[PDB]
């Protein structure tokens, strides 16, 4: 089917325009119940987790972990996840007087969140053969800043964390996991995640043929990129699901991620519909190809 790269702006537009989606705050509860009342107009049955979760200065979030299960019915199922709240630091902001003030997350939370909106208006409008379970994780990007000194593990996937270890329904499960995350920006190129291609090898090559052969190579580079610590890291360890990461490397920066990332100018200035095309179209063309 077709991709409405438009709508998803639209849909990336509308979260960011809630303010930063920073667990907490009012701009996140708002954009909790749009992101889920979203869902479940186009068929899903939603499950919200609501979870206390320590971050890694011992403050407790108030998470919303949002599950759209499509056909729930279906016992053959994909996982299409991203993270949807926005980091609380500006901590690579090149103004120290940002650092601690949050981002409006729109490439780095909105553009993962938005495509796969899309897509679930898409399936809802043309039902595919296998189940679809879209997978919004709260409180990814609330990790230990760059101006905090010490080191804590697994301080960032803190949504994921907990739905890994205590799943929406009792032994949930996937074919494979798809995860976007920074997936709207100008320029974009994803190439393929160390993580994912030691736990999700066939599914990047299935990822990855199916983005050349739509013409979308320039986006999705036949090469390896970093290994990511990201959300995909602890579906993958808790449920043991083959799990790939679509994300952006960035190849000229000192962190491997676009000059943007975790400053104030992670703005809508930077969403490119093009970009976004290049992901929905493949993501959409794989999963009807799924039997
Ligand atoms: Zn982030």
């Amino acid at each position: 089917p077709t991709f409405n790269a438009d709508s998803a702006y639209a849909y990336i537009e509308r979260q960011v325009a809630f303010g930063p989606r920073v667990p907490n705050t009012e701009a996140h509860q708002r954009c909790a119940d749009y992101l889920a009342g979203e869902l479940d107009r186009h068929g899903a049955k939603v499950y919200v987790q609501e979870a206390v979760l320590t971050a890694y200065n011992g403050e407790k979030l108030k998470a919303q972990n949002i599950v759209g299960a499509f056909q729930p019915e279906k016992s053959r199922r994909v996982l299409l996840f991203a993270h949807w709240d926005s980091r609380p630091y500006a901590d690579h902001d090149t103004d120290e007087a940002n650092h601690r003030k949050p981002i409006d997350g729109a490439d780095d939370g909105g553009s993962g969140v938005g495509i796969l909106l899309e897509i679930a208006r898409q399936i809802q409008a043309k039902a595919p053969a296998i189940g679809i379970d879209i997978v919004f994780f709260d409180a990814e990007d609330y990790g230990t800043p760059e101006f905090v000194d010490e080191y804590k593990p697994d301080t960032w996937c803190l949504g994921s964390q907990f739905w890994a270890k205590n799943p929406h329904v009792p032994n949930y499960k996937a074919e494979f996991g798809i995860l976007l995350d920074m997936v709207g920006s100008r320029g974009a190129t994803f190439y393929k995640e160390s993580t994912s291609v030691q736990y999700a090898a066939r599914y990047v090559e299935k990822v990855w043929t199916a983005a050349r052969e739509l013409g979308y190579g320039k986006y999705f580079i036949n090469a390896q990129g970093g290994a990511i610590v990201d959300d995909h890291q602890y579906v993958i360890q808790g449920l043991r699901t083959p799990c790939l990461d679509i994300i952006n490397y960035d190849p000229d920066t000192q962190s491997g991620f676009g000059p943007y990332w975790h400053t104030q100018n992670d703005t809508m200035e930077n969403i490119d519909r093009e970009t976004l095309k290049a992901v929905g179209e493949t993501i959409l063309n794989v999963i009807y190809n799924e039997k």
